[PDB]
């Protein structure tokens, strides 16, 4: 192979998501940083082994790709597509670079973020900064276990990493991000049985509701899709809660990785636009998307060589 | 008698500091919450034993004290006193309640803060909310180990908890908070040897500089105070870094507990106003205080009733 | 002076409860063992320090007391008082000796139990043996967090240990054990909101229900008692799940320590016989007591000197 | 093809559940087999990564024929009784095996509860054992147990069906026997005598040298080389269990191998002896009270049902 | 109390023992260091809390005490007394200062030792340096669990700390050190049953041999001594293995603390000189003492204020 | 082909043992080599999983010739002395290397004891070092040590012999050098000067930028690009050691590579210098007192003797 970035990371309990745009003239500064970001990851992380588990995944948007590089583009790379649904909208917001920084402790994330933004001062404009924290039993802001059906091992490699279909960019992946805010008051007004019907799984035990009872507009129903192959289409997610109690913000930061954006984009269409049997994903009646961006996360080797 | 709040907490790596003012008419909602805050601490924390190490310490300001209660006031409770130094200023900012929430993980802090603010929606106005994280070798935002000379065990009990000198309020303590922002660019322009001269200890090994070489305007020099009998006056600190990379905010949230505010206030006067030997604490040449408040943290029993 | 047993133990995640009767002629063998039980706890436990957290608490029943010792009896010691409620029955079952063994691992518990019983074979007859385990995040078999409102530190010392009121036995405590079996099918038939009404706290978050809403026949309602003093009366509980899936046994092993049995017995009367405003504790509609015994757990120095 | 979790990390707790399928139970069983992987995830995922919950499902010979039609695994037959001059290996009923392992008992128990909940009415329990690791991987006779198990690629090659039965590649054969030990007898031997029974040193777990290791020692009789001269290996995960009230001290034996021929050879040598050894001396202190053989299919085989 | 030094330490798995003599003219350097040793302990240790468990206990010998201080002497302070037995001899070797440094990791021990010896360069001459490590189940070099019968809690405070019998020096203790080397070949030639008869406990299970079978010349027999009341006289031990495989050195570094040396010295006389019943402690047939020193470890306050 | 445990997890304790084979000792050493894997398991198994005990056994050039029938690994020769204008890399005797690592020194010692137990009489100790990692991966000079080692596939490729010497695939080449430091001298430097010697920042471990990194910095000289254009990498596991009484503060260097050409190049650069650098400045505070090269065979090689 070539070495991929740390897309398949161990379970980590803290994250920083940084989205920036590249200012006029910024391209050179950015190119230098990209070639050093792996060694900054080691500088910050190595001394905190082995509990640290610090990783940084760097992604580049469609328009930024063309400013930074010439030659081939990854096959799937385009701007995030707005979805204007009957009721709900998936918005598009600007973002040229993504840093998805993960570790077992927030401070490690922050130390690496500090170093990266230190090198980019003057070249970039911050668009989003989120400090995420996992709840102690892998629960999210809605109180459900979040992560359970993610693929693992070889299945994950198959679902997430670009291969032979675009061989110049093998080891890469496509990341979609959306920042969601929740109406927790509304959510907390449902009974548990009602909430389970929205998600499609049991709250306490995390056992999937049987097909005979799981609503067609439940989240798990609409995000299960089968390919042309008859095989299930999979993504790798690492959703993180965030918020502020003083400003009444409670949020889920969605990030989904896939070997092609077509998979992630299909799931999004089903959620926002609905199907024959479902107006839309019921989870969107409690969750509003306020950002939306798409990035390509190259193989590690690609970045080293600049 | 009394169970104190969890003022002497184990080392914890995450904190939420929440400072609020009480709206007119809010007093009753607040009173109910104060009587329940211990049981919220257990509800959220008990199931995360024993790694969770969740605690909440609740403090009440001088003006709010008068709105909430009648009868005795704690002897030492007054508003934070501004210090207008020749060069540096310690400001005073509004705050009626303090929640000092600590645990081994941020999410536990957040869950408890959510519960508290949920019960207070409509009664209070948030003034400050800070999510702190300790760096992995007890270092602070300036890269120095932070906490080393805090008292422990019986020395800490003696330094922090109100006793027989104000017996109605035994088990209590006085908390001073200041939010500091640092000029990291300036700081990182000093050599390590220069930084050590600012703090008064060695950066990598955390060994105190010897008396013959420690500057008089170093931080450790100015915050060492001896009482009339010649014994050292101590406080208990739990400084936490915080920040945002995007907005270039790099901060230290200072919190100091003491059995009387006179100790904390003296150290502050020495830092801001100087001594014969020292114009001011050199650490203030890299650190600006943007909040300042004083609270009394009652014994736990006091709140139960 | 006196050093209590390890009644106030840290949280431990395994236990063995062993209840035996003394055969005729067994008294001398039991007396020798009682003087050695602390040294066996060291023999087994010391090598697994400090993770091990092995503790054995030894309790003696009312009629056993008279066969083993002459001199003073602890003031509160009598047989367990059977409760014959309108609906639900707290039975009293034989028990001369209790060994309440706790540790962070079952094998340490088992090792100690093996050594104790090895010395006592010939002289005792086992009546009950339960291997208990912690379930998830301090949850019991009904899926609720169990322990939350126990007292801690000074408050626990005062609620549990005999003092000046019985000075010959200061450092002692009274233990009540009852093995409960649950009807899981019935219980799972309830909505979560209905279950929360039975217990009197929220299931997921373990927040207590407000006075505004807490039923009077909720468990938390009936087991809250304020003394003549105006102060609450507290016990220390360390309930352990146990069971067998093949036999459909799902259980809670209740053990509660108190400085006098009057406290424990009142809570039991409220639960089984009811109050002015509540027939009986609704928890008993899904929980059957099949054992019941009371024991005195002497101070450690009492046992040493035999 | 993805195998089941036969090669598991070291785990300190286990539940072994053996059941028979009632008449008419076959359809309920087939549904459960297709869901058992997702129950494993539901129960286990929230305790990652310390949980290490795994369930291996095995199917007996007669049950295989009730549940499926067409080709059978080449090696699948009922456990063969061994009627030795002194010691006997009995065969007991069992159609399905759930070998559930984790770092904590409660994860095992939660998964067993879910499985048996789906099978209520279709199956009858024959055996349920809750096993625990004892100290430092010791068994109930006080010896370290596991030391010579194969690891990594050697283990993959010893336990997984391959080319020799390609329709069932990814599978394995599990033999289970529940043993009870006569501890009184055992503890009457000196340590040196016990070492001669096992074939290794008690405290250090170093193998006895070939010049002193008896031919009727356990390690001697269970070391078997093929005609090509290579060692024939199995993967074991013996677990202690017991009840102190009943004076029951046991070892639950489970051995996995790519063909039952390997496991069965070792068994014949233990029970029936060799030219130079009447039987395995360990059987003078260990009685088998169960005996069953199961085929543990590749994971994909179960998914597609 | 006055604050004692960390004589009662948790179980720690690494130690450095440093014994030095003070050169002529060294006295002042030494006095400065003694007043700073607690703050060096915090500097080195604080950043590794709470896994670190670094402690240093500082002791002063008889002749050094007179060079360093005027005022009272601790009542019990004298040079270690050589014991010239019929077969075995307890030697006395020079030592003015003892640093007993303990932590969960060797590097913390070493960092503190480096700081201390750095301040004393020029003033002192090293006599003994041992780096000790605990075997993984609290076993010593002879393969027995070592530490089992040590006192804990209040019993330990009573056994080790000076009180009202020498009130000027309350909070202090007396440390005896001896470095032993073992004849492992001889030892390994005994059966386990024979080794158990030497020590007086069971090897694998660490259960004491019963009084009716424990030999009078076993180690546990000769180091059990009762005071006038018939109460056991106890010390606190923290023996540490050490060794060098290339030089065939396998050793136990003995350190025992007591409130008066009379107790420790009694046990030593019994071991080396024997009694009416026992020629000498059989453990000495496999263990040779090559050092011997006695130190007083003052209360921490005493060192602060010089 | 199964390698030894060259690529180990991070371990915080080590023993390095170097011996020579006495005349006539060769049969004894051959026996031990065939058992050393089973001794690693005897001692380590019971301490799973925290123990992480591993033993890597290396054989020198002249020992190879005395011990083995046929072909030699391509790269095996005696360590070549380097006689630089200022600093000298000495070559010292050593036939056998045991590189023992674990999370705790007692496991290391136990295994070392057992090995030397079998070898007493047949070998002569030349060096024995008990190493321990500082609490944040620091070496005796106070710098983080290990940061740029390769990982995973990159490491597998830089360390393990492949098809270029197919009889010995799975093997590796180890160079050891024991270094003693002049701490007094080194502590005389400012932090900025020390950073110039190493080529990275002290506290943060960030590499100095190319326009500030000296050419005689350690990181500068031990960066080597092949004829390939690609970086040439070794795998290091340097361990501090020492004795405070004797004023010895040391770094035990061990580097593995798939050919010694890589390690030897870096050594020439350090000791003999380049176009723009007299020698590695680190050698101005570090004296090598040993030097040997060994071949560490595949595990399978040793098993079959
Ligand atoms: C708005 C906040 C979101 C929350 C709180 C959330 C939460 C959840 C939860 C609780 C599950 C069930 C457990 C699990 O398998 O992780 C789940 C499954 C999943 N979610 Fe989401 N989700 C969100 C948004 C999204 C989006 C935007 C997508 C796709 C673009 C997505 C894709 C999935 C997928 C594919 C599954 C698994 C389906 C399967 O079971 O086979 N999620 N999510
Ligand atoms: C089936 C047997 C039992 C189960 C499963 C059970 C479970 C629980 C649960 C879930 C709670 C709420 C959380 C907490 O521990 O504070 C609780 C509280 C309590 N239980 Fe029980 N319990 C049982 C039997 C008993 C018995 C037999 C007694 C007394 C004799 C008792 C006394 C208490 C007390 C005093 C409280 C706390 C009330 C307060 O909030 O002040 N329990 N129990
Ligand atoms: C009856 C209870 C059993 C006990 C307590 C027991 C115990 C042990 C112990 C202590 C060892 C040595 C350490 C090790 O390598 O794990 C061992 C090795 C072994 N046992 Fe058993 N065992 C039992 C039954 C069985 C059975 C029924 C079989 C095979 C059918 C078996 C096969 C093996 C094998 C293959 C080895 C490794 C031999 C080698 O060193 O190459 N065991 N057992
Ligand atoms: C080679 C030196 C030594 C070794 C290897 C050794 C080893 C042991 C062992 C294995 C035990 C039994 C377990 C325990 O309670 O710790 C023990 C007990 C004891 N040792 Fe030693 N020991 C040594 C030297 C000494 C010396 C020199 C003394 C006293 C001056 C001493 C005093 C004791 C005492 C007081 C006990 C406990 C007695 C009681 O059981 O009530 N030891 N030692
Ligand atoms: C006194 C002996 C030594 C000390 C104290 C020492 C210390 C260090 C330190 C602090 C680093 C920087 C952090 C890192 O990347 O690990 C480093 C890097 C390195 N050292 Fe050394 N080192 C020593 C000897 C050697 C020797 C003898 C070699 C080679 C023969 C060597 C090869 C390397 C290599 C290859 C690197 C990384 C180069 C890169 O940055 O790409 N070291 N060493």
């Amino acid at each position: 192979e070539p070495e991929p970035q740390m897309v398949l990371s161990p379970l980590t309990s803290a994250a920083i998501f940084l989205v920036v745009t590249i200012d006029s003239g910024g391209e050179d500064t950015v190119r230098d940083l990209l070639s050093d970001v792996a060694s900054l990851e080691r500088a910050v992380g190595f001394r905190a082994q082995p509990d640290g588990r610090l990783s940084c995944v760097t992604g580049i948007g469609s328009e930024a790709w063309d400013r930074l590089f010439s030659g081939a583009r990854p096959a799937g790379l385009h701007p995030f597509r707005e979805l204007d649904g009957p009721v709900h909208r998936a918005v598009a917001t600007p973002g040229d670079l993504l840093f998805h920084i993960r570790a077992s402790r927030l401070d490690l994330c922050f130390a690496l973020a500090t170093e990266i933004m230190g090198r980019l001062r003057g070249a970039v404009t911050p668009q989003d900064e989120v400090h995420g924290f996992k709840y102690f039993d892998e629960r999210d802001m809605l109180g459900f276990v979040d992560g359970t059906e993610n693929p693992t091992g070889a299945a994950a490699r198959r679902a997430v990493l670009v291969g032979a279909e675009d061989p110049a960019f093998a080891g890469g992946s496509y990341a979609v991000v959306q920042k969601y805010l929740h109406d927790i008051d509304a959510w907390e007004g449902l009974s548990v049985e009602a909430q389970e019907r929205v998600i499609g799984r049991r709250k306490m035990t995390d056992v999937e509701l049987s097909d005979d009872v799981k609503p067609a507009d439940s989240h798990v129903a609409l995000t299960s899709v089968t390919g042309p192959d008859g095989s299930d289409l999979e993504i790798l997610r690492d959703n993180m809660p965030f918020g502020s109690v003083g400003r009444e913000e409670f949020g889920t930061y969605f990030i989904g990785y896939a070997r092609t954006p077509e998979v992630t984009e299909t799931m999004l269409e089903r959620m926002f636009l609905g199907t024959a049997s479902a107006p839309h994903d019921r989870i969107l009646d409690f969750s509003t998307a306020v950002t939306g961006s798409l990035f390509f996360t190259p193989a590690a080797d690609f970045l080293e060589d600049l």
